[PDB]
């Protein structure tokens, strides 16, 4: 069985990678030889290489190229690929795929071949039942991404071309989902590339781009190195300017996940026509909406969308709802706004049509809208730890986990936690030494 565990994910995330010690072991490293101007991990190696030719006036190309650095290591690094492998990456994709209106996905990644996208983002989609992916990779060079053709082979994906600053070939088309990975791979420049990006983008698709900050350490620090290529170095933006270039060529951030180390991972999304919204409250405690929903979603001439909102209880069920009747026939147009605080002191906002949250939450034009504690998000699914729990517990018992195998064998928590001792014929007693058997032997084996 899969095995997941449904929790709150709020849109937006500071802070991320907070609690992992190696990535801040690793900052620490960092800071450390960047001072004045150590370790197996590559970055560090590659400081620590471009330090030791000189003290003062490090030429450029020495510390662009050197020996164990020419591998695009550098995504293997643990900073560089510290939110890839935290939850973000599996909620912003999860939030990608719910907002479509068919159940098929379009996907085209650029730059992959060193992006390394390609050997991530299918797998985390493989738990999603029914959803069918499509999934290319394209880069400027054929040579880039020659390798790994295996890998490429053994997942369902297409080779490709395009280069972000020149137009994209029609190919592509109409595609879902965009994921570009600047941080590691060298974009043209900006604004072309994300022109082009967007021009590329369907009416209503998403762009997650993945890159470091400036005005931050290790942003900085990139920056610092790599002078010798000045595309790399254009990637690299303060958070303001990444803000204000989405704005240029009218895209919508709706994602935001921010890792402590000055990582970020946007998602925007394609503006479609505005149309004037429907409004439904959904709150009525005997169904009387049913059928106004029933009637509205009935003339499906009508493209105009559908907003149920429940603001009058925090254990109103519309999610489960939306997420029933996208399926349907009409289904396309629903879209939730649900108000549930689990806190009597946090404040309840105002949804009414006037109120600027309503407004941001309609320029979002998010299927699900939760507001829970001051902060807006959606319930997402996450792959929860294979590691069984323990417990300390003065009674446990030991047991072949696997039947037949020795390597199972595991204390686990036994039943005499609770007994009575009064009863004479009970008479619970400490166990110091126990002795094996042929016939423990017997059963151990199998």
């Amino acid at each position: 069985p899969i095995l997941e565990k449904f929790c709150f994910t709020p849109h937006t995330e500071e802070g991320c990678l907070s609690e992992r010690a190696a990535l801040q072991e690793e900052l620490q490293l960092c800071k450390g030889l960047v001072q004045a101007l150590p370790s197996q991990q590559e970055l560090p190696r590659l400081l620590s290489a471009a330090c030791r030719l000189q003290l003062n006036g490090n030429l450029q190309l020495e510390l662009a190229q050197v020996l164990a650095q020419e591998r695009p290591k550098l995504p293997e690094d643990p900073l560089l690929s510290g939110l890839l492998d935290s939850p973000a990456l599996k909620a912003c994709l999860d939030t990608a795929v719910e907002n479509m209106p068919s159940l098929k996905m379009k996907v085209v990644e650029v730059l992959a071949g060193h992006g390394h996208l390609y050997s991530r983002i299918p797998g985390l989609l493989s738990p999603h039942p029914l959803l069918q992916l499509s999934y290319t990779a394209t880069d400027r060079h054929p040579q880039a991404l020659e390798a790994a053709q295996a890998e490429l082979q053994q997942h369902d994906v297409a080779q490709g071309q395009w280069d972000p600053a020149d137009p994209a070939p029609s190919a592509l088309g109409s595609a879902d989902l965009l994921v570009c990975n600047c941080a590691v791979a060298a974009l043209g420049d900006p604004a072309s590339a994300l022109s082009n990006m967007v021009a590329a983008l369907r009416e209503g698709g998403f762009l997650l781009l993945h890159t470091l900050l400036r005005g931050h350490p290790l942003g900085d620090i990139v920056a610092f190195l790599t002078s010798t290529e000045p595309q790399y170095g254009q990637g690299i933006l303060s958070q303001d300017a990444w803000e204000s270039l989405f704005s240029r060529v009218s895209l919508r951030l709706v994602g935001l996940k921010k890792s402590f180390y000055g990582s970020t991972l946007f998602l925007c999304r394609r503006p479609t026509p505005q149309d004037s919204p429907i409004f439904l409250p959904v709150d009525d405690t005997s169904f009387r909406w049913v059928e106004s929903l029933k009637g509205i979603l009935a003339d499906e001439d009508s493209s105009r969308p559908v907003w149920l909102k429940a603001i009058n209880c925090a254990t109103s069920g519309v999610v489960g709802l939306v997420n029933c009747l996208r399926r349907e026939p009409g289904g396309n147009r629903l879209r939730c706004v649900l108000l549930s605080n689990l806190s009597s002191t946090s404040h309840v906002p105002e949804v009414d049509p006037g109120s600027a949250e309503l407004q941001k939450v309609l320029q979002g034009d998010l299927v699900m809208n939760v507001y829970r504690d001051g902060a807006w998000g959606a319930f997402r699914h996450f792959l929860l730890e294979e590691d069984k729990p323990e417990e300390p517990t003065a009674h446990a018992f030991v047991s072949t986990l696997t039947r037949g195998d020795l390597s199972s064998i595991r204390w686990v928590c036994s039943s005499l936690r609770h007994a009575q001792p009064t009863c004479p014929g009970a008479q619970l007693c400490t166990v110091y030494y126990a002795s094996l058997n042929f016939r423990d032997i017997m059963l151990a084996t199998g």
